[PDB]
């Protein structure tokens, strides 16, 4: 089709906003460094700026699993190779994965399908590398597998991959055997090759490899991967999450009685000496004062006997790393108790870059803001710099350059070291027209943030209400101050919390109502979607749990909206405030008394998501009514199962639609300003369109359509949220699941 370049940008959060389970140094160039995540690519880092690029965005619409970084792999000898084991899930959410490979450090990439799921956004995630290169031959590469596949050889620098029939375990522990989620064997662990054990152009002769077998979790060969051999004398009853080898011959292990990223209570750590065969247990913590796993293993380059481990999970008051410089016999914790409660510590956070980090909490020895972290599944020391410690946690990578201070009694600085990376999943946005923000968004995990410019972080976290997740957010069209949120409370932290929050003041300050909706038994637990009349006069909450409610008192009561059925789609009309729109399972509802009173209409071919396997309320359904015009409704949504897919257009208040004719598939709709000459706004929508998936723009209601993104700029599935900008022209605003927000300009 047709097709207008842009240029892609990030929205800014400073921090990233989720969780980094794997920081890979290359081994022999300086200062190359990848990242990876668990539904949102891979990055790698540029010094000169102290920053990261994804290198990802090329995934797309189809291929979307690639997002699902399960192991990294960076070539000591040509460090243009980089190499990626992805695919997102091992149940029945997901496809087969595939190896990737590139030869221009992930500027391009090829392809390689697996016949087996990769588990990208499964447990066990931060253990590794699972993915490796031989040091002295480097096209030979391992990659262990999930699920019962075992140990995998590519002898031809990844192109091709067969099964390492010889190995002789390929994992016993599941994380949750009752669940849909997990219930397959975490598998294989993490490989390490002894590169002393090779020379340049012939095959490293020792390989170990870790397993997820509590009865037998630790591997070598040391013919080249003939022969595999469990070690003898090893430790019984624990995971290890790496096995890392220092050029003294010991070979140190931290392990956990989890996989993580979450778990973990109880752990150890060991060395195994390679030359004298001596196990060590060389634990940081024991006894009463061990209740967690330790996860990440960081070996410092410079000085064979210094190393470093983290906890996973302690969770109060806060994670610890330990410092070893003897091998692990002494250890130095990064904080201690002084007089309890108070704590002495050997770090200061600087999270000025990503000052949100803070929650809006007020920090205290017990209750630290910001905290050290939270699933330090993988820490790094730079193999050519000791004074430089990378970490990733469930919501950035923090790192130090003045880690060797610990040494001489001083305190580390760590500072978030994650500019570039964008991984949230955005499950809402709004452009308001008017106000200092061109952008709001609703996110997981932190929240969403009120965005001024969008080159700098946002400096608070929304709070009061305070949660995870907002699920929705929408402001009165005709007074865009007032806006409403609605998100999921925990309540048995805070029981006073709400989940909703309303604010007076464009989303600067927000504040709870005084109830929520709730029946005989129960209070929402939230969630679900939010409408703001055009006015502000009311709010309309269909609820996650138990229906769809009104106020019509700024939520002081809610109502039960008659006719609606739980689990609606809902949507404001923006210019009559007594206009509410509904739908679900195919059939579209009109309220015009301020969403008390729901009637179906006639709407027809729209998913119904009822027939031939498919269910209601996960559907992907997409429906704004158009600032300026009552009654001017856009729906985008259906599937191939139905034939039911597309984009559909009503102007009589969704008495009828007319299915646009030249848009094959169609996910999300969103408005912007009209082009110059024009005067209906411009239409975004992410959709198939003569035959190619992307992201387009209409400038004259719907009749012609462009490409505004490209096959490099596809950030996997785009079906999360989308909308122009009222007050810029040609702007758009795309949510991802996984790569943040972005904005786009034509070039
Ligand atoms: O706890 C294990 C172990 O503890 C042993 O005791 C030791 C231990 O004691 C701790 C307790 O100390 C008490 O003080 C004592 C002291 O112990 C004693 O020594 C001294 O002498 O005397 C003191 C005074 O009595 C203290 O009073 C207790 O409060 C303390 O207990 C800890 O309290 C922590 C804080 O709790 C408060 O806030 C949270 C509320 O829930 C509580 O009600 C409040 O009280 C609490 O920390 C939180 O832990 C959770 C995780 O908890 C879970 O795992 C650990 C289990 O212990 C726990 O039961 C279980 O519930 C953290 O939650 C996580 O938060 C992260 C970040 O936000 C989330 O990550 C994000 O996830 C998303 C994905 O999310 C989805 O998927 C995951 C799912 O979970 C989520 O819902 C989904 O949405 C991802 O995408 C993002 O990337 C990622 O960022 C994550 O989701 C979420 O789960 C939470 O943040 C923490 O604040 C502690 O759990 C609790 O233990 O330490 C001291 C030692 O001396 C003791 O010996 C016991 O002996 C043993 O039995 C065993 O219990
Ligand atoms: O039993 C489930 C169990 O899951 C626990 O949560 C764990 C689980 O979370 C999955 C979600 O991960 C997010 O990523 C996190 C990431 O894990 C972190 O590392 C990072 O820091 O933060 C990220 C953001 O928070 C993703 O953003 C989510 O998308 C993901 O949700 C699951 O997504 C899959 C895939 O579908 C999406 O991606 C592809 C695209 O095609 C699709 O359109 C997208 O929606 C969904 O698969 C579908 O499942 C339905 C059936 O779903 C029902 O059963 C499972 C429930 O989870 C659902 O709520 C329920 O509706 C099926 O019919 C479809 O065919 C599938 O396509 C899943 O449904 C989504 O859940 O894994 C990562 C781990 O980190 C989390 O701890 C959770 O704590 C438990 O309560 C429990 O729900
Ligand atoms: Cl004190
Ligand atoms: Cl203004
Ligand atoms: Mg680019
Ligand atoms: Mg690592
Ligand atoms: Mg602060």
């Amino acid at each position: 089709g047709m097709s207008e370049p842009y240029t892609w940008k990030s929205v800014v959060t400073g921090a990233g906003g989720g969780f980094v389970p794997g920081i890979i140094f290359n081994q022999t160039e300086p200062n190359l460094i990848y990242a990876r995540t668990a539904i949102g690519g891979a990055y790698r880092w540029n010094q000169a700026t102290s920053s990261w690029v994804s290198i990802s965005d090329s995934v797309g619409w189809v291929d979307w699993n690639k997002n699902g970084v399960d192991a990294l792999a960076t070539d000591p000898i040509d460090p243009n190779k980089v190499y990626m084991a992805t695919g997102t899930y091992t149940n029945h959410w997901d496809n087969n994965g595939q190896i990737m490979r590139s030869n221009d450090r992930g500027n391009t990439w090829q392809t390689t399908p697996l016949p087996f799921k990769v588990g990208g956004n499964m447990p066990g995630r931060s253990a590794g590398e699972r993915l490796v290169i031989d040091p002295n031959k480097n096209n030979i590469l391992y990659f262990g597998a999930r699920s019962g596949n075992g140990l995998w050889k590519s002898i031809d620098s990844g192109v091709t991959w067969s099964k390492v029939t010889s190995f002789p375990n390929v994992g016993t522990y599941i994380q949750n055997p009752t669940l849909d989620y997990g219930n397959d064997l975490v598998g294989l662990s993490w490989i390490t090759f002894d590169k002393s054990t090779g020379t340049l152009g012939n095959a490293t002769q020792t390989i170990y490899v870790g397993v997820a077998d509590t009865a037998s979790s630790v591997y070598r060969s040391t013919d080249g991967g003939v022969t595999w051999t469990a070690l003898a004398g090893q430790p019984t009853g624990f995971l290890p999450h790496h096995g890392e080898l220092s050029s003294t011959g010991d070979l140190y292990i931290t392990y956990s009685n989890g996989v993580g990223p979450y778990d973990g209570s109880k752990g150890e750590v060991w060395k195994y000496n390679k030359t004298s065969g001596a196990w060590t247990n060389i634990s940081p913590t024991t006894g009463t004062d061990n209740w967690y796993g330790f996860g990440g293993l960081a070996l410092d380059a410079q000085h064979p006997n210094t190393l470093m481990v983290s906890s996973l999970n302690a969770w109060w008051p806060d994670e610890v790393i330990f410092r070893s410089t003897n091998g692990g016999a002494t250890w130095s914790r990064i904080w201690d108790w002084g007089n309890y409660p108070e704590r002495t510590y050997k770090f200061s956070m600087d999270i000025t870059a990503a000052p949100w980090l803070d929650h809006g909490t007020t920090s205290t020895s017990l209750d630290p803001s910001p905290k050290l972290g939270w699933m330090m599944g993988d820490l790094e020391i730079d193999p050519f710099n000791s004074n430089r410690m990378m970490y990733g946690t469930g919501a950035t990578i923090y790192g130090s350059n003045n880690l060797t201070s610990w040494d001489t009694g001083g305190k580390v600085n760590i500072s978030v070291m994650a500019k570039g990376v964008e991984e949230t999943a955005v499950l809402g946005l709004i452009s308001p027209p008017t106000g200092t923000s061109h952008l709001i968004t609703a996110l997981g995990d932190v929240s969403g943030f009120r965005h001024e410019d969008l080159s700098v972080a946002p400096t608070k976290f929304q709070t009061s209400p305070s949660w995870a997740t907002t699920m929705s957010i929408d402001y009165a069209e005709l007074s865009p101050s007032y806006m409403v949120r609605v998100g999921s409370a925990d309540k048995e932290k805070t029981p006073s919390m709400k989940s909703i929050g309303i604010s007076n003041d464009g989303g600067v300050n927000w504040y709870m109502p005084n109830s929520e909706p709730s029946n005989g038994t129960k209070t929402t637990v939230g969630h679900g979607q939010v409408a703001v009349s055009a006015s502000g006069n009311s709010i309309l909450w269909s609820t996650s749990d138990i229906g769809v409610y009104y106020s019509k008192t700024s939520g002081n009561s809610w109502t039960a909206s008659a006719g609606l059925p739980a689990g609606a789609k809902i949507a404001s009309d923006r210019v009559n405030p007594n206009k509410y729109y509904g739908f679900y399972a195919g059939t579209f509802y009109v309220s015009v008394d301020g969403g008390a009173t729901f009637t179906a209409t006639g709407a027809s071919g729209f998913p119904t998501n009822n027939v031939a396997g498919l269910q209601p309320n996960e559907a992907q359904i997409s429906m704004k009514a158009v600032p300026g015009i009552e009654g001017d409704i856009w729906f985008a949504g259906g599937n191939t199962v139905e034939n039911k897919y597309g984009l559909w257009h009503s102007t009589n208040s969704g008495a009828s639609f007319t299915k646009l004719t030249n848009v094959e598939e169609a996910d999300l709709i969103g408005y912007g300003k009209a082009a110059p000459g024009q005067t209906y706004m411009s239409l975004y929508t992410v959709a198939k369109i003569d035959g190619v998936r992307g992201v387009f723009r209409s400038d004259d209601v719907g009749a012609t359509w462009v490409r505004i993104n490209d096959d490099a700029h596809q950030y996997a599935k785009i079906n999360m949220a989308i909308t122009g900008d009222p007050r810029i022209y040609g702007r758009v605003y795309l949510g991802t699941n996984g790569r943040g927000t972005l904005y786009a300009d034509p070039v």
